[PDB]
């Protein structure tokens, strides 16, 4: 595997987005990795609609701004036969009525998704080498919420509550890290991104390695 991977150097990461007060992080994470794999196999980076997942993708315990699961975001794109763009179905940070004309207008498709073996940072590094991967972490603490710069080491638990996207990894000064794309605008962290301690064992720092998944497009 490479010593460093950064999907932003390959044109596979859309600029930082802002979810606001709506609890739609599951939709932001699912969309960022579908944007990623679409660029890798089709060669064109298109920004996609989180709002379509929030409005049209309600199922079981995925309930729009009320929270949900990354994999239900991928399963909506699979069952719908595709997803529309951010410009065609823009984000309102609201639970809204599914716009059926916009739901039927599809520009990007995926075929299936896979789960990375949980609590296995080596298998997670292998998957990130091929594409951005969706993860969730424990973002309930003030240290996480107030993060500004550096390689974050904690404190944080592992009972995850906030989905984000890993867009790379590297090492600086002998310290290994993951590069994380968050959805709290460019005013949080390193212009919207976080570097977080890698190779710590088990579930990873703030549980980042405990439930990774990614979309598959043949
Ligand atoms: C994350 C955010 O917007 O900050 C958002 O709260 C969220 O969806 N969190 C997920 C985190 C991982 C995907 C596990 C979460 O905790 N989902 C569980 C939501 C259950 C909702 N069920 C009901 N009944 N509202």
């Amino acid at each position: 595997l490479p010593s460093y991977v950064d999907w932003r150097s390959a044109g596979a990461v859309v600029d930082i987005k802002s979810q606001g007060e709506c609890g739609g992080c599951w939709a932001f994470s699912a969309i960022a990795t579908v944007e990623g794999i679409n660029k890798i196999v089709t060669g064109v980076l298109i920004s996609l609609s989180e709002q379509e997942l929030i409005d049209c993708g309600r199922t079981q315990n995925t309930r729009g701004c009320n929270g949900g699961y990354i994999t239900d975001g991928f399963q909506f794109i699979i069952n719908n036969g595709g997803i529309n763009t951010e410009e065609n179905y823009p984000y309102t940070a609201q639970d809204g009525e599914c716009n059926v004309d916009l739901q039927n207008e599809k520009y990007v498709t995926i075929d299936t998704y896979e789960n990375v073996p949980y609590n296995n940072e080596w298998a997670l590094q292998t998957a990130v080498t091929y594409q951005p991967v969706s993860v969730a972490l424990d973002a309930a603490g003030d240290a996480f919420k107030q993060y500004s710069s550096g390689i974050f080491t904690g404190p944080c638990g592992t009972a995850i509550d906030h989905a984000v996207t890993i867009v790379g990894y590297g090492t600086e000064g002998g310290i290994d890290y993951w590069i994380v794309k968050n959805s709290w605008d460019t005013t949080w962290g390193e212009e919207g991104y976080m570097r977080i301690l890698r190779n710590v064992g088990g579930a990873g720092t703030c549980g980042i390695a405990t439930m990774p998944s990614y979309p598959v497009k043949y």
